[PDB]
């Protein structure tokens, strides 16, 4: 028995070659190729693993229950069973047989085709026949196409169908103009080394109408993804691609003729929106007759996923953002419906999906605006937006009375000479102030005293009533908004940052709507939602009613009195409570600080809808504000 456990290290040895990948290994540790040991050589066992093996992508065998006994003076049999992962799924219970040599001291497996698969007899053969899941499709709210898939035209030429010279050259000139290409992109799509002169050389997709084709030029119906919003959802939507040898290899369910997502929910949702391919693997004798089916399924194409968005309302956030840096997020509050996540700049996913130019990638790999960025799920500074968090908590703990006036001299201040040369800074030098008026002029020295008279302490025990630190439930990657880099200040000069939303703050716009939907819900929390079929949850007493009460007509205010940051929202005629905001960073870059224009809005009589806009290091005189009237029509119309 000393040698029965030395088999069973071959034999664990063996299958982990094979489990490895290593068929030569395994290969090396057979014995003799004779009538009742070996069936084959060596290098005849290294092929058979790898062509079969291979063919049905089998990756990850595991074994079980390992008897290895006896059975003569030179035979010790054995046997186990096994499961592996192939392409159609997960092939369990495999009872393996075979016997086990060693003349001398080593140890080694009489090599049986029943060790490929156990009804393998000498020149039986393996087939494998799959057919491809259609990816599902991802829709909005209302079953509007987000994510689908349809026929696409795909403009190609034919080299041999466009002349010789002269009318070559003018024949290319012709397709170039007609289809918005350079002569320069005819040429080298011809000039590669795949290219015959016969072939159908692709060109790109066209979307709109089929203009007239000159000379060579020819137009083939294939089918593929297709992104009907484009630039406008590209971020949240993502793009599919090609499936590589490597993905395989890491998932042999793929399809290796398929597409997978690269970004986006087309990733995040890859394994559902992908279905599962169906066919069979069967062993077949040497006539090709069917001798076992291993697994068979028949192919279920991949579900459809219904969001929360609206496409009419992601078109119109995305576009109001100008092409600039930005972000909007739109919300109906009292449910946490997600009807916007516009990011800006952005790139095509269609021509990103249909093969797209190394340089045309490059161009928006290296675009310092980065359109490959999801800013609505990107950490920010709030801004001044986040005195209404600082408000509300000062009136929950009694700190805040909104009638003190507060009188502030200037437009700096600071608590005492400990400060050094720095002071908080506001940009209306208003003599007496409350809190009515400290949020209409947007007033920092207010909430910085407001801050400081409230103490770390309490101002904490406010903030860990909302969200920082936790992990939102969506399928979109993000980190958990922090109040600031530890769990203490260690500063006043922070801890008065921090009051008015530009200390160590981070917090991403869809975060940003989370916290601020205490103001619709009567202090009540309500987590965002991206799937439609979700369940509401929501988080009771963030912030008292009274605070609620308090502010939100004070929000009003911001918009409707003459002085308000937002007045310039009035024109609408809609009941909208508003908050604005501008941070200020360091860029090392330019040396010269950016900014960053922010805007919190929603419909104080019903409660319908809510939306945080920014824009990201803003141009002078652009702001969030000046491009939210679209939106907000549109959102006061259709959600009340
Ligand atoms: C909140 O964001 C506040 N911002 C500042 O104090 C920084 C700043 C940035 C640019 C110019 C001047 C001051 C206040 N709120 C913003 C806003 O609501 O847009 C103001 C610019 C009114 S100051």
């Amino acid at each position: 028995t000393q040698a029965v456990e030395a088999g069973e290290k071959t034999v664990e040895q063996f299958v982990q070659a094979l489990n490895k990948g290593d068929y030569n290994k395994a290969a090396e540790m057979t014995s003799k190729k004779a009538a009742n040991k070996s069936a084959l050589s060596e290098k005849e066992i290294l092929d058979k693993y790898q062509n079969i093996y291979g063919a049905a992508d089998v990756k990850g065998l595991q074994i079980s229950n390992l008897k290895v006994d006896k059975k003569d003076d030179s035979t010790y049999s054995f046997s186990y069973k096994a499961k592996m992962n192939t392409s159609l799924g997960e092939l369990k219970d495999l009872s393996y047989k075979g016997t086990l040599d060693r003349n001398d001291g080593q140890t080694t497996i009489n090599w049986q085709p029943n060790l490929v698969f156990p009804e393998m007899e000498g020149n039986d053969k393996v087939s494998l026949t799959t057919q491809e899941a259609a990816r599902g499709n991802i829709i909005d709210r209302n079953g509007e196409p987000l994510a689908t898939t349809g026929k696409l035209k795909q403009l190609g030429v034919v080299p041999s169908k466009l002349g010789d010279g002269g009318e070559k050259t003018a024949n290319i000139k012709a397709i170039a103009s007609s289809f918005d290409l350079t002569e320069d992109a005819i040429n080298q799509a011809i000039s590669q080394s795949w290219v015959q002169p016969d072939y159908f050389v692709p060109l790109k997709i066209i979307d709109g109408a089929t203009p007239e084709l000159p000379a060579g030029a020819t137009i083939q119906e294939v089918d593929g993804r297709y992104y009907p919003l484009g630039e406008a959802a590209a971020q949240l939507i993502g793009y599919v691609g090609d499936i590589t040898a490597e993905d395989i290899d890491k998932n042999p369910e793929l399809s290796s003729n398929g597409k997978i997502g690269r970004s986006g929910l087309e990733m995040a949702f890859d394994k559902d929106l992908r279905g599962t391919t169906g066919g069979k693997l069967s062993i077949t004798d040497a006539d090709g007759v069917e001798k076992k089916v291993l697994i068979e399924h028949e192919v279920q194409n991949g579900k459809d996923i219904k969001l929360t968005i609206d496409a009419k309302a992601q078109k119109t956030a995305f576009d109001s953002l100008g092409g600039k840096a930005g972000s909007t997020v739109a919300t109906t509050p009292k449910t946490g419906d997600l009807l916007a996540l516009a990011s800006s700049p952005s790139y095509d996913p269609n021509k990103m999906t249909n093969g797209i130019s190394q340089e045309d990638y490059k161009a928006y790999e290296e675009n310092p605006e980065q359109p490959f960025i999801s800013r609505f799920a990107t950490g920010y500074a709030p801004g001044s937006t986040f005195k209404m968090i600082t408000a509300a908590i000062g009136l929950d703990n009694g700190t805040i009375d909104p009638n003190e006036v507060l009188t502030i001299n200037g437009l700096k201040w600071q608590k005492d000479s400990s400060w050094g040369s720095y002071q908080v800074t506001r940009v209306s030098d208003v003599s007496q102030v409350d809190l009515k008026t400290a949020l209409i002029y947007s007033d920092n020295i207010y909430m910085a005293q407001e801050t400081l008279k409230m103490g770390e302490k309490k101002f904490r025990i406010g903030l860990d009533k909302f969200i920082f630190g936790e992990d939102l439930d969506l399928p979109i990657s993000m980190n958990p908004a922090q109040i600031s880099n530890e769990d203490s200040f260690n500063s006043d000069i922070l801890l008065a940052d921090t009051g008015y939303g530009q200390g160590e703050l981070l917090i991403n716009p869809i975060q940003q709507a989370a916290m601020y939907s205490v103001f619709a819900n009567n202090g009540t929390l309500v987590y965002p939602k991206l799937i439609a079929d979700k369940e509401t949850k929501d988080k009771k007493n963030v912030i008292g009613e009274t605070a609620v009460q308090t502010i939100v007509p004070d929000l009003r205010e911001v918009v409707q009195d003459v002085n308000g940051t937002a007045h310039s929202l009035s024109a609408l005629g809609i009941p909208l409570a508003a908050k604005t905001g501008t941070a200020e960073i360091k860029e090392k870059q330019d040396e010269k600080g950016k900014e960053n224009s922010f805007l919190f809005a929603f419909n104080p009589d019903n409660q319908g809808y809510m939306m945080v806009s920014m824009l990201e290091n803003k141009e002078d005189d652009d702001s969030a504000t000046k491009r939210a009237s679209e939106l907000l029509q549109y959102l006061n119309q259709n959600y009340q």
